[PDB]
């Protein structure tokens, strides 16, 4: 003749077990408990003259020291109730006593801060009405450590000289998996970007501790971000660890230089919103064509072409600039009526003009001309840098000779 035996064990967080003082616990797997038969130094007591409960609360003490536990199992997932273990149990010994049984927590998970009393069970167990009970439950409550809400950087790598208009830039997000993660009902990560940004969507790899996450989210893109929304159930998988989503956005030619250009990362959880900001940069020169004699005369219909220190010329794509060693393919910049021109959307760095057509009246000088792309060479918060003064020679005493 037997009892069933059923813990349910819980979690409540720090500072809030109800001995402490709303639908604030879970259920709690991989809790070890094992179960002593104390029928024998419980009777023991009692014949020497201790009540039930000073003998129960004894065996709560002392009752494991010098016994082998009769049982051990773990706390499961069963009919989806985490947290549960059960025993079958005798509920009377050879010579027909009640049995007395005490249960230990042995072992338990880290995110555990004060485990659960030892509970010691004097049969048999009855209602208010001294029915006895076949199926007996226990609620044994266990404390949870002070974790943290998880934290958030949003990181831009290698961006300290700027970016050209067209190039890929490498992106991170980086959160920590909390330890108490089962404890949240959301896990969301976003990318929400100006739309001078262009997501590549294939880019988009979630890692953690250097291995790639196969499965347990779900992924949404638009033209300028992203939404990550992970599986909780999943992600214990990863608890303590960090994660890290990588990917990638194109800067767009609409890509003013010395402007700020933001992404905004963003971690969602039941609990709190946390949002980061990270900004990237390009850059631009101007310039006006002006005469060797008179500065104030400018200069229209001068053509220039752009080279990097390798010797390579500047060329647009569709979708931005590239650095390749054709002189055909090369970008031709203009001067206007003022004689003024510019280029945009170039990182830092040391460049150089060359003039392939010489304005009407001048002489062609094809020597390279450097210039210097640095933060504020462009603009200052919406106001222009002067430009650089292109020099050109005029034919030298033209109309003497025939
Ligand atoms: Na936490
Ligand atoms: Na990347
Ligand atoms: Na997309
Ligand atoms: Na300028």
């Amino acid at each position: 003749a037997s009892v069933q035996v059923t813990l349910h064990k819980l979690l409540f967080p720090d500072g809030q077990l109800p001995e402490q003082q709303l639908q604030n616990y879970r259920g709690l797997n991989d809790v070890t408990y094992q179960v002593y038969d104390v029928t024998d130094p419980f009777y023991q007591l009692r014949s020497e003259g201790k009540t039930v409960q000073e003998a129960q609360r004894q065996l709560a003490e002392t009752g494991a020291m010098n016994r082998k536990p009769i049982a051990e199992d773990k706390t499961q997932t069963i009919n989806g109730e985490d947290g549960v273990v059960s025993f079958s149990l005798a509920s009377k010994d050879s010579q027909q006593r009640d049995k007395a049984y005490l249960f230990v927590e042995a072992e338990a998970p880290e995110v555990v801060k004060e485990k659960a009393s030892n509970l010691v069970m004097i049969l048999p167990v009855q209602d208010p009405q001294g029915q006895s009970l076949t199926h007996i439950h226990l609620y044994p409550k266990n404390e949870e450590n002070a974790y943290d809400l998880p934290p958030l950087e949003k990181t831009v790598l290698d961006k300290q000289q700027g970016f050209n208009q067209g190039e890929h830039i490498n992106y991170q997000l980086t959160t920590q998996i909390p330890a108490n993660i089962l404890g949240y009902q959301e896990f969301r990560l976003s990318d929400k970007a100006d739309t001078t940004l262009t997501l590549l969507p294939e880019s988009i790899e979630v890692k953690v501790a250097g291995k790639t996450v196969t499965t347990g989210y779900t992924l949404t893109t638009q033209k300028h971000g992203f939404t990550l929304d992970f599986s909780i159930k999943d992600l214990q998988n990863f608890a303590n660890q960090t994660m890290t989503v990588s990917y990638q956005m194109r800067l767009e030619k609409t890509a003013e230089p010395d402007t700020a250009i933001n992404n905004e990362g963003q971690l969602v959880t039941d609990k709190h919103t946390l949002t980061k900001r990270a900004a990237v940069r390009t850059g631009g020169k101007s310039f006006v064509k002006v005469d060797s004699e008179n500065a104030k005369i400018t200069l229209p219909e001068a053509v220039f072409i752009v080279k990097n220190q390798a010797g390579e010329y500047l060329n647009e794509t569709a979708n931005g600039y590239r650095w390749q060693k054709e002189k055909a393919l090369a970008k031709k910049i203009t001067s206007n009526q003022a004689g003024e021109f510019s280029v945009k959307g170039l990182k830092d760095g040391q460049y150089f003009l060359e003039e392939i057509s010489a304005p009407k009246g001048y002489l062609l000088n094809q020597t390279e001309i450097p210039f210097t792309v640095e933060k504020n060479s462009y603009a200052t918060n919406g106001q222009r840098t002067a430009p650089l003064h292109v020099i050109n020679k005029k034919v030298k005493e033209s109309g003497f000779l025939p």
